């Protein structure tokens, strides 16, 4: 593996400032933009808690580009490519709030030389010999940053930027050999960061989440408070100065005031958003995230979440705060992270539509009644945009808080993040989809986005939703026993669900694709549909078949793309979705009444194909062999048939020699991890919240937090 930054990698931009805000009020538009603002402010802390040098880079990167009016070598091509391997470094590093990937945890460095990178500092008048302190905002509180660790700016580029070895280039224990901006002063030890664990905070009842440690002596520690307050307003709750553990040895002081600028700024916009909040439940959140912020109280920070579980299904919903605790080493410290993501109100509506009909297309779908609930009982599903996420990577979903008390007693929010997801399977790069023929690639790319959402919806809705397992209960079956229902070949199934027997203990590991991979097959199956269709606003007969065939087109992609989640060596798949996907493609290709519904156009060199799918074929061989499909994969869960049915979808999603040979391209054409831009929002001179979106390029991405400093 290399320690590089991505070269090529895809851009995209969450734009939401055409379709979807337009539809929020402008109370809401308002409460979206300081909790935005809030969001934002926090950039620094997450850049903080990556690495040592993370911030400074930070600094030196707005230092260059200010001293350079923006004006990038270009004369020689030579500059031009050292230039733009610059700039992808940069919008990595942006990115990622810090030169740590949070996918992998390694540090990536730029490939334009470093003698390149020295010249930018010659061309701006940076002098190399002076300080990186000297590079901050003058109202930064040094005393709780890590500029002072690299004493110039030469030394912040050899070590920081581009110094790279093994165990140093992971996040870890330092003591180990690692690096983790969590910890200060000397190496942190696991043992350490124990008995912190029990003798400190779970002793005094304080939670960590907004810590940092810092190690003055060897049985000294400092706890670094996130706060405002540069002093203990909270004593009740936290020792005041230097206290002694019970092993009458180790010292510990709280000191508050870590990240004081930031928190200041993320407190006085929650103060803003709170008079456009919604409800009553969100002011009171609001004020308790205040609190949490303003005064360094952790406690504080779990009120606000167990007001925010109460508050249902918001327009804006919103998250703040130390929330993960994985990318610390001991996996008690949380990294900030700051959420804003919007309804699309429209698509909200459209949803309860497909609720209200609920019932008839249930019906319509390929089974008996004896394997139907009597009555729908629609899932809970929530899919959002979104508008910001200040953090070090952008989940495709929440599943928050994480609190286990909050979660147990009060609940939790399982939120899917749309634009994110949608991103996945689009596929956006510099040019074309892989395996989309030029003939296909006007109304795939057209249709695409639209086809997969129509998807989501059916099959959260009315994939998972549906289905009765035949089970026994203390006293009697839900089922009639005496004549159960009849399976595929006519004949009065013998299976059952056993009392205590569940879907996920009978079909075991299985059970996981298997479901995922019904909810799709009934997503595909019900996009045909009229009335559906109708629903999510396609009317015309035209529009709909392209809908239809983007639908299909785009299901045979991504199971051939599942081939990179599928390990040949052992033949077992990496991920449910990919397996199930994968089956569903190979369905088609194998299983459909004709052989010439989906095929594999090889280029000469055998290093690239194209997707040819028969449109024409959709109404009849496509549609018969998803429905056929379906019908297997229902009755043999509802039916409890263990056997049969693993041995079927095993089949189904079993990668065939031929398949098999395509992984290899497959892995070829795998574009580098996306990197998302946000917009930045403004009230205009008529009180009216707009915001700006940048170019999907590097330049793009540098100058959408150029817009936040100042
Ligand atoms: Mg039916
Ligand atoms: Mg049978
Ligand atoms: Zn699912």
């Amino acid at each position: 593996s290399h320690f590089f930054a991505d070269h090529d990698a895809p851009l995209s931009m969450l734009s939401v400032k055409t379709e979807y805000f337009p539809q929020l009020t402008d109370k809401e538009q308002k409460y979206a933009h300081f909790m935005s603002k809030a969001s934002h402010a926090g950039s620094r802390v997450v850049m903080r808690q990556v690495s040592h040098e993370s911030e400074p880079i930070f600094d030196l990167i707005l230092a260059i580009h200010s001293k350079l009016n923006g004006k990038y070598p270009e004369d020689d091509i030579t500059q031009k490519q050292q230039t733009g391997l610059y700039l992808e470094y940069v919008s990595q590093f942006l990115s990622n709030l810090g030169n740590f990937k949070s996918f992998g945890d390694t540090k990536f460095i730029p490939r334009c030389e470093v003698k390149f990178f020295k010249q930018l500092l010659e061309l701006a008048k940076i002098n190399p010999s002076s300080s990186p302190l000297t590079l901050s905002p003058v109202d930064v509180n040094h005393e709780f940053t890590s500029h002072h660790l690299f004493s110039t700016i030469n030394e912040l580029i050899d070590i920081g930027i581009y110094h790279v070895e093994e165990k140093a280039a992971l996040l870890g224990f330092p003591s180990q050999g690692y690096t983790s901006a969590y910890y200060l002063g000397l190496p942190v030890t696991p043992e350490d960061m124990a008995l912190l664990k029990e003798q400190l905070f779970a002793e005094l009842a304080i939670l960590p989440e907004n810590t940092r440690i810092n190690k003055v002596g060897e049985n000294s520690f400092q706890i670094w408070v996130a706060s405002e307050n540069v002093k203990n307003q909270i004593t009740e709750t936290y020792p005041s100065g230097q206290i002694t553990l019970s092993n009458a040895v180790t010292k510990v002081e709280f000191i508050f005031g870590d990240h004081s600028r930031e928190m200041r700024l993320v407190a006085s916009y929650l103060k803003e958003a709170q008079k456009f909040a919604a409800n009553d439940t969100q002011k009171a959140m609001l004020q308790e995230y205040i609190n949490h912020f303003v005064t360094g109280s952790s406690q504080a920070h779990k009120e606000a979440q167990k007001l925010w579980v109460k508050d249902i299904s918001p327009v804006i919903e919103t998250n703040i705060g130390f929330i993960e605790t994985y990318r610390e080493p001991s996996g008690i410290i949380g990294e900030f992270e700051s959420l804003v993501a919007i309804q699309n109100k429209e698509r909200t509506a459209k949803f309860s539509s497909l609720v209200n009909n609920a019932e008839e297309f249930i019906s319509l779908l390929p089974w008996s009644k004896d394997y139907e609930k009597p009555i729908f009982n629609p899932p809970d599903f929530t899919s959002l945009e979104v508008l910001t996420f200040t953090g070090s990577g952008i989940p495709a979903g929440i599943n928050i808080p994480n609190y286990d008390d909050v979660r147990l007693k009060i609940g939790f929010k399982n939120v899917s993040l749309g634009n994110i997801l949608s991103a996945a399977a689009k596929s956006s790069s510099k040019h074309p989809p892989s395996f989309i023929s030029q003939e296909d690639r006007p109304i795939f790319e057209k249709y695409q986005s639209d086809s997969f959402e129509v998807q989501v919806d059916i099959h959260e809705l009315l994939g998972h939703g549906s289905g009765k397992l035949l089970t026994e209960f203390t006293d009697g079956f839900n089922f009639d026993k005496e004549n159960p229902p009849l399976g595929l070949d006519g004949k009065p199934v013998s299976t059952y669900y056993k009392v205590g027997e569940t879907w996920g203990s009978k079909f075991g590991q299985l059970a996981g694709p298997f479901e995922e991979c019904r909810a799709e097959v009934i997503a595909m199956f019900l996009l045909t549909n009229k009335k559906i269709l109708d629903i999510f606003g396609f009317h015309d007969v035209e529009s709909q078949d392209k809908v239809i065939y983007a639908g299909y087109l785009q299901m045979a992609r991504a199971g051939l793309l599942a081939l990179e989640y599928w390990n040949p060596k052992t033949g077992k798949w990496g991920q449910p979705h990919m397996q199930a996907r994968f089956s569903i493609m190979k369905t088609f290709m194998k299983h459909s009444t004709d052989k010439n519904f989906l095929k594999l156009e090889m280029n000469s060199t055998n290093d690239d194909f194209a997707i040819k799918l028969d449109k024409s074929l959709i109404k009849t061989a496509g549609h018969e062999c998803v429905k056929d499909y379906l019908k297997h994969l229902h009755v043999y869960k509802c039916s409890g048939d263990v056997e049969q049915g693993s041995k079927y979808f095993i089949d189904r999603s079993t990668v065939t020699p031929d398949l098999a040979s395509l992984r290899d391209i497959v892995l070829s054409k795998r574009l580098p991890r996306r990197q998302f831009i946000q917009s930045n929002s403004y009230i205009d001179d008529n009180n009216k919240v707009t915001l700006k979106e940048y170019d999907e390029t590097p330049q793009g991405m540098l100058q959408s937090f150029l817009d936040r400093e100042l």
